[PDB]
């Protein structure tokens, strides 16, 4: 059962991600005090392009620049994320990218948040935008062929960051 | 609890909607055929101009000329749907409108889609789209303060037709 | 189920309710030490003028001068309420009104009261009375097409009073 | 539990009456065709005047006029009932009686309409107002120092034959 | 269920009786100290001659004598003993009598003696005799035809006490 | 739990009885047609003489000429209440007697008469009527030390016959 | 259900016993420091010579020779052992007698011991060898026609001794 | 939990067998027509002398000239039994037995027949004696120490014949 | 819960697997007639050289010219098999292989086996002997730092290929 | 159910083994701080040669030189182990041996470790390998007809050994 609810905290998570290259621990609540853009895809080294993970690498300033960082999740190990960072982008790898690449080899991270897909065994495409208190404060689920915009999702968080301020 | 559940049909629903200023019976299954764009909004007659509503409404040919309808629900009753619209826009009103306005007044609707909110009584801010064949291809919640846009909407719209069309 | 019986305390109850154009918090409780007559009705805005409701606000210091105050409740937001009593009465409107509209957006006092209708998503016409000790004294629910009368009402708290006093 | 609800079948009953000095069998379906009212009062021989019974009673034709029957139960034998009767007013009796006086010894009756009193072994003062159909249409109930009007019932039975009529 | 059990003590019950013509509140434990008649009957008011209660009042000062009460009880009412009680014996009522009739109005001390009929309403004939420490030593129950003889009583009355006291 | 109830058939036994000296199956059912005196007794061969065995065998005609049959039960086996009977009664014993004396071994018939004390083994001294279409009209239950009488028993049943025939 | 278990202590019993023609409470635990035969036998007063308790009965020096006492038990009140016991041996009788005849009335310790019939209301032939220390140590159980040896069950006791001594 | 009871078949059982030296299939079902000693000791191979197994083989002609046949059975495996009886009595081996040697490899029928003993991991000393017709007649249980008798078998065998016959 | 049972049909099997490096559907029954060694490893992409992967594939032929074939298992996706396959061995790449790789994305088959690692979300290191018939032969489960040997493997299936033959 | 799980510790037995020649009790965590190999076999006095035990037994310095001990185990007692060990090699015996064989009498040893047949009553070829610290290591569990190897054995406990000073 999904632990996702929008107004109460986001559900806790932990575990390893690829950070420039490296195996690091990671928490939801290495985040408190910042908004938090969390979200889920498939599978690495399919055979399209991951153009909506490298969108938020790319432009992953316009986040960093309003208090906001960005974290990706799919249910590969994290020497897979690695050996997929380590292929280049002309080979349909994801190349060096400034996101952290989080694990849920186990699945409880996809499960907590509701974005498992039992019969297939990876998620599909959840994206969840967590504020400064670690609230819930967005969720968007999208079936496997559609993909997030950045600039949808720059639009929320500003919403939000307004609203907090301009109550 | 939600029976909402991308790849599955979209939870069945019926009641009565504010159609050209008349009250209509309407159900999911009217749609079928068609993509439609089914949202929620909290309340009618607040003190926030209905931005979202009205954009919808006058942008809506967009969604006809690609196969799309779009309905809008609250839990508020048909009748107070109706003086809504029939408030002109001027004193805190909807304003005449060429989308449907459906009454979720026993809950039941936002109950099965996921959107209720229990302790205050009426609905967060959800939006749903349903394909040709009923199927539930995307799901949007959104914490009260921060609204949709149409852009985005229409994009979900083309992509899925889209991947419907050369999938 | 229902928690209100004759005899025993009125179920405690609280919301949002409209005084004299404004929103305020109102609670059972507020009306120890006077006598109270509590009574739901379905809806705003429908096409029936609201006759019933008009003639206990009309006629309120009858229930005044005798230490007994009248609080309307329907299921309706307080937000509803507020238009409604902005409408003119030759529009259909309730007009300004002396009398609390208590809002039940959750149906949680609907349901402790008994007057909740389960299929419609409104109550019935349910009217009680409360003595100033909180107890629950009467019980009168109607079948939606007929009103109360405010000269019942009267003979009841009446009547109530004078064996309170002489029993 | 009570099984008296507004717009459902009246709770079935059957039991003994005094009709007229006499025991006669007599069955809530015995009055389909005609609006009942049907009001339960504690007990026979206490120490107050029977002044509802009697009103009742006088006043029978304003009711069987407009195609209405009246029947009157307690949870006293039907020997109670028609010794009662059987008293002169000045006595402390009832006198003769035009209203059946309805026996509900074993006390069904008065649990299905939702009107005994578990700590006293008789009821309250409740009434009923059924439709030619058996449905339910009202219910009053008092505590037990005040009692009905005649004229307030005769408003109601009227007001549901017109809506059942005109809508 | 019936709690009356043989060498056990005897169910507890309290009640209102009339007690030479007037309303007293009396508890089985009012008799402790002496052997105690409990008998119940099925309805006052009926019109068959009393004769059972009538031999047990006109020979009460054989049990006083030997330590012995008698009590009497039916399901009817206070207000109903009474008047019946002042009902002359030849106008169908019990006239004067010296022992005190209780009611049992909500039937619970019939349950607990295991001498109430479910389908009637009412008790059959059943009497216990009790001794001064309150344990039950006798148990006589009849079918409603057939009545009980004083002679007999008296005979396990002075039994009973003479095996207390030798043996 | 016992199954005796008034106005209900008797329970069914079964079992064997010494009758003239010798074993034989009896049957609840062998006395269909003739009013059944059904009594138990606690245990043979105790220091106690049976007087009131002795007196329903001595007057075995009272009850015969009147279309009643009796039937002596206790727990003891066959083989003892035979060694009883055998045994003169200047002695202590039954001597020959014409009532059967039914053999409880089991003890299931007692437990059917709600008549077994579970601590002692044994039956208290329960007596039974029951008419010749089976259904038991009368109970009787003393505690040890108190013995049945001849005279009451027939009173019972002349007075059950009586009402049967002019009921 | 049966509590007997070879080597762990034995069913606790106690009741009352005939004992040198006198009624005596008696318990298991009066036999510790001893052996103890403990058997069972179907009924009193029947038509076989009890030859096996005569023959325990003759043979007793042989058991308290070597620090064992015997005890029998049926199903029969103490009242018919005592009565078995003082009829002569050649009139059915079992004579005077040097073991106790234990009296199990309520049929618990049967059932505890495992021997009880249930569709016959006694036992069958069960002897059960119980050492000093309260711990069964042999259990022997013959269907009724066939009885038990002195001998067999001497060389059972000894065997248990040696083997306790030298062990 | 035990199946064995006196007077009801025998608790069916089957397995492998060591006869004349050779592993058989052996069912209890192959000796109706015949009585059956059915015989469990605790283990092969202990450092005590099998007297009592010897003893039933040496004397076998005593059962099998009065239609009357023995088995015996442990825990031990076929292979155990046969290396046991292929050890010479001389080293405390079995010797050549003309008795089956059953095996109760899976506990199965110990546990059946009442004789396991859990914390052990064998069966204590018990022994069955099985009538023609397959129903158990006898049951002797041992603790440990203590051996069976061939003579005391033969008297039971002999005496359910005699009893069955002259019934 | 496991399903691994040796002697009991090995638990089905579905998935995609890499097979000459292309993606193709296996399933368990795909092997019937044949020999199967299925072992499972934690996980692809790791800085071990996959010396035991690459050992089964070089002596494939040892297997298959017994009738047998060897399939791999991880949890990883075929993507990322894929993937591993088509990177060099000098780069930590398993490189091309003979062997199919099955990916256990979903978990279920690593359940199924008894080899997956709840704390970890891969398996251990499990190795699977399955006869021709499909009945499971062998299990071998290692902790993760200890490799499986061909050797080993081969004298397993070869061991069993024999006996299969000559009993 | 199986208790046994790689990286838990090992499930803890007890019981008699055969050392030397000689019963002792011995437990799992007598070997704490030294690796044991721990190995079931079926059965004791079959008729194949036991060559896997003797060739433990003949290697048993290869283990105890890199700090290893070895223990058989099988459901057959210990005196059936000491008879087996007793008998020489030439007539079907084991012979002489230096590894304790543990008797599992109970069969609770085997069933804790996941290696017991229930149709059958013994083990089937189970080997496990338990570290200095009691943590379980390794399974190899064999169907019936194919046994161990002490050169797999012994690269397994080096690799463990290995693997657990050098990381």
């Amino acid at each position: 059962l999904s632990k996702a609810k929008i107004s109460k905290p986001a559900p806790y998570w932990e575990g390893t991600a690829v950070i420039d290259g490296e195996f690091k621990e990671l928490k939801l609540t290495d985040y408190r005090g910042k908004y938090l853009v969390f979200f889920f895809y498939p599978l690495d080294f399919t055979f399209v392009c991951p153009t909506e993970i490298i969108a938020f690498g790319d432009r992953l300033e316009e986040f960093r620049s309003i208090n906001t960082e960005v974290v990706a999740c799919s249910v590969d190990s994290q020497f897979t994320h690695l050996a997929w960072i380590n292929t280049p982008r002309r080979q349909g790898g994801l190349g060096p990218i400034r996101i952290p690449l989080l694990s849920d080899l186990t699945h409880q991270i996809s499960k907590d948040y509701g974005v498992y897909l039992e019969d297939s065994g990876h998620t599909l495409r959840g994206l969840f935008i967590i504020d400064d208190k670690g609230i819930l404060r967005q969720i968007t689920l999208n079936d496997l062929p559609v993909g997030r915009s950045v600039d949808e999702t720059l639009r929320l968080v500003q919403a939000f960051q307004y609203t907090d301020k301009h109550g």
